[PDB]
């Protein structure tokens, strides 16, 4: 009804989109661009589009619309994943170059939550890279419609926040300096609870600055109150980037 005529600014016309669930390339019309198939639920999938279109940030993946099998339109990311990057042969970002790429996850997500977005499913698997290395925060899979990656409070109550948003980028973070890692590889999957509980965190990789992880461990804090905003994970992470 209102839902209905609210998404029109997001709805793109089937004669403007080619497509050549999963992603497929695809020309967008107003240009080439990612289009990923979804094979009630369709209502909160609409305002989705709505709160997204919104969106205009640098490190954040733009929407450039939706299709009534439901399509969503994004822009091409050359470079993929920013996990699968820092696990490939072919590109070698030094120690600042991955502190780079964490302070632009944090200005994205900062902006993200800016606008009252609860991402809930931060990862490096979910950060896209463009042609000029870019860091863009994106979904790779519906999460608003990961244990390992999930804050405390999280776990055990199912409630997610910005600062168990920030509790992830903790980990995220982890991913970078490690260069694709898998954390808590020796810990299984019903046993994450009970050894967070238990005081247990993820320990400083061997490339990482001691100001850095001190942020990983601030973000890990049981207390989502004690934990840094985004904006002042952006303040601590330039000034590090700054005199790395
Ligand atoms: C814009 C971008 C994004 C996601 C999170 C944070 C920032 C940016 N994005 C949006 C959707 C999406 C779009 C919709 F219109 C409805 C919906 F259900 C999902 C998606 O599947 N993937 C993705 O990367």
């Amino acid at each position: 009804p209102e839902l209905v005529q609210a998404v029109q600014h997001v709805v793109i016309g089937p004669s403007s989109l080619i497509v050549h669930g999963c992603v497929y390339h695809g020309t967008l019309l107003d240009i080439h661009c990612a289009v990923k198939s979804l094979n009630g639920e369709v209502s909160q999938f609409l305002t989705e589009g709505i709160i997204m279109k919104d969106f205009s940030h640098p490190n954040v993946l733009s929407l450039l619309g939706i299709c009534l099998s439901p399509l969503v339109v994004l822009p091409y990311m050359k470079h993929g994943d920013l996990r699968n990057f820092i696990r490939n042969e072919t590109h070698n970002p030094t120690v600042k170059d991955l502190i780079g790429f964490g302070l632009q996850v944090a200005k994205g997500m900062k902006y993200l939550a800016s606008k009252k977005f609860v991402h809930r499913d931060l990862a490096a698997r979910n950060c896209m890279l463009d042609e000029k290395f870019t860091v863009k925060v994106a979904d790779f899979g519906l999460a608003r419609v990961p244990v390992k990656w999930m804050a405390l409070e999280s776990l055990q109550t199912q409630k997610f926040t910005t600062k168990s948003d920030v509790w992830s980028f903790g980990v995220l973070l982890w991913e970078l300096m490690t260069r694709g890692a898998p954390p808590y590889p020796d810990v299984n999957t019903f046993d994450i609870t009970v050894y967070l509980l238990q005081g247990r965190r993820l320990l400083q990789p061997e490339y990482c600055p001691d100001p850095l992880y001190e942020v990983m461990l601030k973000c890990w804090h049981p207390k989502a109150e004690m934990r840094p905003s985004f904006s002042e994970l952006v303040s601590r992470i330039s000034a590090i980037f700054s005199t790395f």
